[PDB]
């Protein structure tokens, strides 16, 4: 039984290739075999994501899993939809309801709203990058209506880093006419770290301020600079080092061999990786539930060219879906479940906050419960308060 | 296809329209195959080649009249058909003019109900007293927000 | 040190008691805020010098 599928990897995504590929190794059964044609390919090229699709279309792959930028992501969405192919994928979740499309990053949308209500937030600055698309800029405006904030949105996107220095005195000099103590960073852990190295040199980084890391990999990034500093800084963990599965992958992890595995040797991984390695477990997963419910899918290397005119989807696909959908199994990135779409659902979020020990989980969030904070609490603070004796005496 | 079908019948030039989701895919042939495109569609958002756009930029000439009016506190409702081009334009503006803008996405409002909606959407227009609304969308969401 | 812990920031005064001044890196306690002194032996102003 050899199922060939297609791998679209970004060149650079040497960690999320290193855990696809310990993925096939951990996933490997005698029922059935993957067979991943790797295709590495600028991701943001949208002419040159449509050759590695229809490339892997005509080699005839039953599945696709692969990464989209802001630009090819519509390419993606839009053939993988036509031609009735799936296509898994850790990249952002796109924003609305496109079929054929595996979503491994679960929405942090949710999860940022809940974040901000908790601190009672009134007056913040928003650091967007236009990378993940602004789906989660749109999401703080339109709740800063509802919930009546004072957002001071800014790109720090299409900064020109040959010179990025007299930009960010400017981009601090806006963020003090109204004293803005209170930034949240919506960027990737490249350009946060950028930022975070800015923010320790203007020393912006003391006691007063509060800083918000948007993204599902909090302890990804190097904190031990901004950790000391004084400001409070808050994040998103999505790959929960303190489950037994988490920690048990660690330990094989760790210690591979970094020649063969590029950038594999440390006790962290990027939530980008994590999914990744999550991702090869419900391919294998949903191949197998097709296996066990006698439902014939297998065809040849001839599906033909993908521009072919009339375009016809081929059957066997529908069911493609309904198994990649169905799955469900426990994985780095917490419960895996997803919906008749593909976006992920019954997950969970912890929410983390970076002390002088290090960071710290203080609760989590769940898409029916919001957000719910776990013990932790350094009860009590010098309550013991002071008996005062008198008597009734005008 | 529509691309690679004229490509292939052999044309010196196209002339068409994009939306916000398949302008890649045009600026990018167009680049590639050297192929060029003339349309009247939202310029774009860059320095694609191989495209003529017959749209001029508007972004200026709002941010220029804002200043006329000498507005400090406007709602923006908007609509993301033509990309956040103009919206980035005023937020980013605001930070340095120093503006209280209410941005709004009034595009993904669902039409087969889009009544409890708008009713939720003066309403927090309400909360600052609004009295200043600028209407980025197309000639059609515009006469609905105008009813 | 100084910079980590963040006492580098306006309020603060150093004073680097050596006769070379600019031998040693200041371009990380140069924005930081807080003023810093010191001694400088070779003028690199200096016709002689430069
Ligand atoms: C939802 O997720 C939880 C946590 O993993 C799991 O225990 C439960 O079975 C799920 N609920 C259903 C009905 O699948």
């Amino acid at each position: 039984n050899s199922i060939q599928i297609g791998g679209l990897f970004p060149r650079g995504a040497d960690q999320e290739y290193s855990a696809f590929r310990v993925g096939m190794v951990q996933f490997s059964t005698s029922e059935f075999r993957l067979t991943p044609h790797i295709d590495n390919l600028e991701v943001a090229n949208s002419f040159a994501v449509t050759n590695a699709f229809c490339s892997q279309f005509s080699r005839g792959v039953y599945a696709i899993f692969g990464f989209y930028d802001k630009k090819s992501v519509n390419t993606i969405t839009s053939f993988c939809g036509t031609l009735h192919v799936s296509f898994i994928t850790p990249s952002f979740p796109t924003d609305g309801t496109h079929p054929f499309v595996i979503q491994m990053r679960p929405d942090l949308k949710g999860a940022l709203l809940s974040l901000i209500e908790y601190y009672q937030w009134d007056k913040f600055a928003y650091l967007y990058d236009s990378d993940r698309g602004l789906s989660t800029l749109q999401a703080v405006l339109d709740s800063a209506a509802e919930k009546k904030w004072q957002v001071t949105a800014i790109n720090v996107g299409n900064i020109n880093n040959d010179k990025k220095d007299e930009t960010y005195r400017s981009l601090f000099q806006d963020l003090e006419l109204k004293k803005e103590r209170r930034v949240i960073l919506d960027c990737e852990r490249d350009k946060v770290n950028d930022i975070v190295d800015q923010v320790i040199t203007i020393g912006k980084h003391v006691k007063g301020y509060h800083y918000i890391i948007a993204n599902l990999g909090f302890t990804d990034g190097d904190l031990l600079k901004i950790q000391f500093g004084g400001a409070e800084v808050s994040g998103f963990q999505i790959v929960d080092y303190d489950d037994s599965l988490v920690s048990k992958f660690i330990e094989r992890w760790s210690t591979l061999e970094e020649k063969e595995y590029p950038g594999a040797h440390t006790a962290t991984i990027k939530y980008t990786s994590a999914l990744t390695y999550d991702a090869v477990q419900v391919m294998t997963e949903a191949f197998r539930n097709l296996r066990k419910q006698r439902i014939e899918i297998s065809r040849r290397g001839n599906a033909g060219d993908c521009l072919a005119n009339p375009a016809v989807p081929w059957g066997q696909g529908v069911e493609i879906e309904r198994a990649l959908k169905q799955v469900q199994v426990e994985g780095l990135s917490g419960n895996i479940k997803f919906d008749q779409n593909g976006k992920r659902i019954n997950y969970t979020i912890n929410i983390m906050e970076l002390k002088t020990n290090g960071p710290r989980k203080i609760g989590y969030w769940s898409e029916v419960d919001k957000m719910v904070l776990t013990e932790d609490d350094t009860s009590g603070l010098e309550q013991k308060t002071v008996v005062v004796t008198t008597i009734l005496e005008s």
